[PDB]
C-alpha cells in the first residue's frame, strides 16, 4: 500500500527523477525499501538487462511500479500471518524472523546460476523470482519493513549478509546461503563465527544497518554490467549522483565499502566540486577506524587497488602492508576463502607484475623507484609478516610453496644495497610473525638464498633425500 505522496513524483523520466525519489523517500521517517528496490531493478533492467527500444531513459509509471509493489506486498502478508507470532515490545521473533525468511527463500527457482548479474533487486525476485545471496537477505528485510517490523535490519560483513532483530536489536539471525557448497545454518546466530575470530564475521565489527544504510546497501548493489566489455552510462551516472545524495545526507558515515565505491566511481568520472577519490578511501579508512575498531580489510584494499592502478608501487605496497596488518589479528577459518584468494593474487600476482615493471623502468633510470626505497621494501616485509601472523592459531593453513616462489622472486628485485638498508628490532620495522622473524638474518643477505627462505616460509622439515 503505497502513500499519495509516494505517488507523486511519477512518472520517473530520467535519472534525476529517480535520484528526486530517492531523496523524497530519505527524508520520511522510513524509507521505502521494497518501493526503492523495485525501482532500482526496474531501470537496471531497461538499461542494462534489455535495451531494445531505449531512447534516452526507461520512464517508469506509477501502474508499472505500483502493479509490482502490489505482487510483492501481496506475496508476503498472504504468506505470513503476523498473528501467528505475537510482539511485545515493538520487537519481533526469531521465528517471525525465520519464517519470513522461509517464505522468501520457497519463492526462488528451485535451479538458476545464483552468481548472475541483476538478480539482487525485488524486481529480479518478482519477475525471476531469482536473488543472489545477498539479495535474499535485503529481501526478507525488505519484507519485513513492508509487514510492520520496525527492528529487522541487514546486518553486513565483507563478504555476507544476514538480520539483526529483537530486544536492543541484539539478536542475529543467518537468513541466507553463503558461498558454495557450504552448508547453511538459516535460522541461527552468527555468535559462533564471531566467536573464532573469523574474518567472514569480522570479530564482531560487522556492520548493522539503519534503513538508511539499508538504501546505501541497495544503492551499491547496482550493477552498470552490460557484459563483459560494456558498463551502461547511464546507471553509472545513476549509482554516482545516488552514492553522493547519500553521502550529502550523512548516510554513508558508517559504511566504508560505499564510500570506497563512490572512490572508484570518482576515479573513472569525477564529478567537479567533489572529493578526489584518494579523500574519499582514507575516509573510508577513517570510517572502519571510527565505528569498526579497523577491523576491515577492503578499506585498505580499495586504497591499493587504486595506488595500483595508478603505479604508484610505494603507496600500494603501503596500503597492502596496512592491509594485512588487520589480517593478523583474524583466523583462517572455513568460508574465509574470498579474502584468502585476494591477498593470493596481491602476493602472487599483483606486486610481482608490479616490481616487474618497476624492474624494466629502473633499467630506463627511473629516480625515486620503489626498488631503490628501503621503506618500500619494509612494507612488502610488513605484508608478508602479516600475512604469516594471520595463520598462526588458524585451524586451516594460509601459506605454502606457491607464495615462497613469489616471495623469493620478488626480494630479489631489490638490490642488497636496498635491503640491508631496513632495520629489523625487536626505515625500522617490526616483525610480528615467528616465520618473519625466523627469516630476518636472509633477508638482508647480499645473495637471497632461495631454498633456506622457502623452509622459512613454509616451515618445510626437510629437503630432497636422495
Ligand atoms: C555481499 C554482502 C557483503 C557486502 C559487500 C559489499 C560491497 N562490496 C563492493 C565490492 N567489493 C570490493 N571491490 C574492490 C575490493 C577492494 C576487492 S572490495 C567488496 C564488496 N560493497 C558494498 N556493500 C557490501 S555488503
Amino acid at each position: 500500500g503505497l502513500k499519495a505522496a509516494q505517488k507523486t513524483l511519477f512518472p520517473l523520466r530520467s535519472i534525476d527523477d529517480v535520484v528526486r525519489l530517492f531523496a523524497a523517500e530519505l527524508g520520511r521517517e522510513e524509507p521505502d525499501l521494497v518501493l526503492l528496490s523495485l525501482v532500482l531493478g526496474f531501470v537496471e533492467h531497461f538499461l542494462a538487462v534489455n535495451r531494445v527500444g531505449l531512447t534516452y531513459f526507461p520512464v517508469a509509471d506509477l501502474s508499472i511500479i505500483a502493479a509490482l509493489y502490489a505482487r510483492f506486498t501481496a506475496q508476503i502478508r498472504g504468506a505470513v500471518d503476523l498473528s501467528l507470532y505475537p510482539r511485545e515490545g515493538g520487537v519481533s521473533s526469531r521465528e517471525l524472523v525465520k519464517k519470513v525468511s522461509d517464505v522468501i527463500w520457497n519463492s526462488l527457482s528451485r535451479s538458476y546460476f545464483k552468481d548472475r548479474a541483476h538478480i539482487q533487486s525485488l524486481f529480479s525476485f518478482i519477475t525471476g523470482t531469482k536473488l543472489d545471496s545477498s539479495g535474499v537477505a535485503f529481501a526478507v528485510v525488505g519484507a519485513c519493513q513492508a509487514l510492520g517490523l520496525r527492528d529487522v535490519h541487514l546486518a553486513l560483513s565483507e563478504d555476507h549478509a544476514w538480520v539483526v532483530f529483537g530486544p536492543n536489536g541484539e539478536q542475529t539471525a543467518e537468513v541466507t546461503w553463503h558461498g558454495k557448497g557450504n552448508e547453511d545454518r538459516r535460522g541461527q546466530t552468527v555468535n559462533a563465527g564471531v566467536a573464532e575470530r573469523s574474518w567472514l564475521y569480522l570479530k564482531g565489527s560487522y556492520m548493522r544497518c539503519d534503513r538508511k544504510m539499508e538504501v546505501a546497501f541497495m544503492v551499491c548493489a547496482i550493477n552498470p554490467s552490460i557484459d563483459l566489455h560494456t558498463d551502461s552510462l547511464e546507471l553509472l551516472q545513476l549509482q554516482q549522483k545516488l552514492l553522493w545524495l547519500l553521502y550529502d545526507l550523512g548516510h554513508l558515515e558508517r559504511y566504508p565499502m560505499a564510500l570506497g565505491n563512490l572512490a572508484d566511481l570518482e576515479e573513472l568520472e569525477p564529478t567537479p566540486g567533489r572529493p578526489d577519490p584518494l579523500t574519499l578511501y582514507h575516509k573510508g579508512i577513517a570510517s572502519a577506524k571510527t565505528y569498526y575498531r579497523d577491523e576491515h580489510i577492503y578499506p585498505y584494499m580499495y586504497l591499493a587497488g587504486y595506488h595500483c592502478r595508478n603505479r604508484n608501487v610505494r603507496e600500494a605496497l603501503q596500503a597492502w602492508a596496512d592491509t594485512a596488518t588487520v589480517i593478523q589479528d583474524y583466523n583462517y577459518c572455513r568460508e574465509d576463502e574470498e579474502i584468502y584468494k585476494e591477498f593470493f593474487e596481491v602476493a602472487n600476482d599483483v606486486i610481482p607484475n608490479l616490481l616487474k615493471e618497476a624492474a624494466s623502468l629502473l633499467e630506463a633510470g627511473s629516480q625515486g623507484s620503489a626498488l631503490q626505497d628501503p621503506e618500500c621494501f619494509a612494507h612488502l616485509l610488513r605484508f608478508y609478516d602479516g600475512i604469516c601472523k594471520w595463520e598462526e592459531g588458524s585451524p586451516t593453513p594460509v601459506l605454502h610453496v606457491g607464495w615462497a616462489t613469489f616471495l623469493v622472486q620478488s626480494l630479489g628485485r631489490f638490490e642488497g644495497q636496498v635491503r640491508q638498508k631496513v632495520r629489523i628490532v625487536s626505515p625500522v620495522l617490526t616483525f610480528q610473525s615467528e616465520k618473519m622473524k625466523g627469516m630476518k638474518e636472509l633477508l638482508v643477505a647480499t645473495k637471497i638464498n632461495s631454498s633456506a627462505i622457502k623452509l622459512q616460509l613454509t616451515a618445510q622439515s626437510q629437503v630432497q633425500m636422495k
